């Protein structure tokens, strides 16, 4: 049962990226509302990411979780590749941060729990994620967080969300994901990521040194969690279990494990 472009009514543009456009779309026969990402073969090849996309699509299709954006299917015609994706109505966590400036501790701990649950599920499937950016986190109709990128591995670019071992030219494993949780926890609470700078060169130095401070309003429990996640040595970061069992998380999160 192969899909073609004619099987979908195309709606308004959802996002405009470097590689292609994402549209709201509705499959004609079922009236199923979904997102359609359109990519040009010529452009993926010229950047040498066609294969990379194929591997990430294949990994994605194996993933089934309420907090991971679902890939339903794919197809392609003469010049274009089409990804058929779950439509998340409430948009990105990035836009929500822009509207709200920063999040309270309850929203933040809920998002972290949801992230850690999705990542726990991924780890048990030997799936590692690369850096997790807010722009790549979507919100479902009940405001549930959805990991929406395709940055998965089975064992550049802005630096803000990358761990030291990835920038220094070192060996990286599942502990990258816990650094990611650290950066996001901080950004949710503060309104910018902990190593933000005006230049790449300086962001590099800040991440490599783990050079960041907290504003005064950050509570002791949040401080404790972020500091444990942001360890330079990957093997010193806690496990996802320990994140989900952290007192600051358990005291503030609206959602369980
Ligand atoms: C793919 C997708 C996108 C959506 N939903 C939305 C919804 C949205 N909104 C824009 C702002 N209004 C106020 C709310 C809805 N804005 C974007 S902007 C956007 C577009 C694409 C991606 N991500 C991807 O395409 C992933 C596959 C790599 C992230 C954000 N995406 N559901 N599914």
């Amino acid at each position: 049962r192969q899909w073609a472009l004619e099987d979908f009514e195309i709606g308004r543009p959802l996002g405009k990226g470097k590689f292609g456009n994402v549209y709201l779309a509705r499959e004609k026969q079922s009236k199923f509302i979904l997102a359609l990402k359109v990519l040009f073969k010529a452009q993926l090849e010229k950047a040498g990411v066609e294969h990379q996309l194929r591997r990430e699509v294949e990994i994605q299709s194996h993933l089934r979780h309420p907090n991971i954006l679902r890939l339903y299917g794919y197809f392609h015609d003469a010049t274009r590749v089409y990804l058929i994706l779950e439509y998340a109505p409430l948009g990105t966590v990035y836009r929500e941060l822009q509207k709200l400036s920063k999040f309270d501790e309850q929203r933040t701990a809920t998002y972290i729990t949801e992230l850690a649950n999705a990542l726990s599920y991924c780890h048990s499937k030997r799936v590692i994620h690369r850096d997790i950016k807010p722009e790549n986190l979507l919100l479902g109709s009940a405001g549930e967080l959805k990991i929406a990128d395709f940055g998965w591995s089975v064992h550049c670019g802005t630096l803000d969300y990358l761990p030291p071992e990835m920038i220094e030219g070192r060996m990286h494993d599942e502990k990258v994901d816990l650094w990611s949780l650290g950066v996001l926890c901080y950004e949710f609470l503060v309104g910018k990521p902990p190593f933000e700078a005006n230049t790449y060169q300086e962001t590099y130095k800040r991440i490599s040194r783990v050079e960041f401070t907290f504003p005064d309003f950050v509570t002791e429990g949040a401080r404790d969690l972020i500091s444990r996640l942001l360890k330079h040595n990957p093997s010193q970061r806690p496990m996802l279990r320990e994140v989900l069992e952290h007192p600051w998380i358990t005291a503030n999160s609206s959602k369980p494990s």
